[PDB]
């Protein structure tokens, strides 16, 4: 992969449908990865990870149907200083963008969520969740969302993370099943993107409700 420095094959965007979620991260001594979704049916739509340089050079991969693209740091894209990065869509005659991503990629981490079991408990009129944190990705900032069977996703936050173990303080509705999930940003200056959610935390009603 080498990033092209000159005009895309396209018009600039001018739509409801799109790319979202754009996450890069460092995945080796010397190799990148960009990750992202796509909002809307994918026939026929093909994709294009954008970066500008601090000096307004800017320039694209072509992904075609892939929503994740790797790159070495010999693509033309700088890693050691910060770039702005975006992905636009060639969608059904149209061009789609991601909001834009603004990062160091060097000291860039993939961030992933909570995985693997994750400790649920009451706390006064809340519920207290508590993980292990993942290897080597101490210091954090968390999120959770939260539904019941009627209601949609409500979004929360945890606050920040420096431990070996993180936790997070959640709503808890004793006469409705509820459904948690959880993502993890990192700290710092360098530039970050939310990791994906994690796997659901189910808390069934300790209180339904009953005939009488």
């Amino acid at each position: 992969s080498e990033c092209c420095f000159q005009d895309p094959p396209y018009p600039d965007a001018d739509s409801a449908s799109g790319p979202r979620d754009l996450r890069c991260y460092r995945i080796s001594s010397d190799r990148y990865e960009c990750s992202w979704q796509y909002e809307g049916p994918t026939a026929g739509v093909s994709h294009f990870l954008r970066c500008c340089l601090s000096s307004g050079r800017c320039c694209y991969f072509a992904a075609g149907s892939a929503t994740r693209l790797q790159f070495s740091d010999q693509a033309g894209v700088s890693v050691l200083y910060t770039v702005t990065l975006w992905v636009e869509s060639w969608a059904r005659n149209q061009t789609e963008k991601s909001p834009e991503v603004t990062l160091q990629l060097y000291n860039s981490v993939k961030y992933e969520p909570p995985l693997g079991d994750i400790k649920v408990s009451k706390l006064a009129g809340q519920l207290r969740m508590e993980w292990e944190t993942p290897d080597n990705q101490v210091g954090a900032e968390v999120q959770f969302r939260h539904r019941t069977p009627s209601s949609p996703w409500k979004l929360g936050d945890c606050g920040p993370q420096d431990d070996d173990t993180e936790s997070c303080l959640c709503p808890l509705e004793m006469n409705v099943a509820q459904e948690f999930q959880l993502r993890r940003r990192q700290l710092g200056s360098q530039g970050s993107s939310w990791s994906k959610w994690s796997s659901p935390v189910c808390v069934p009603p300790e209180n339904p409700p009953q005939p009488h």
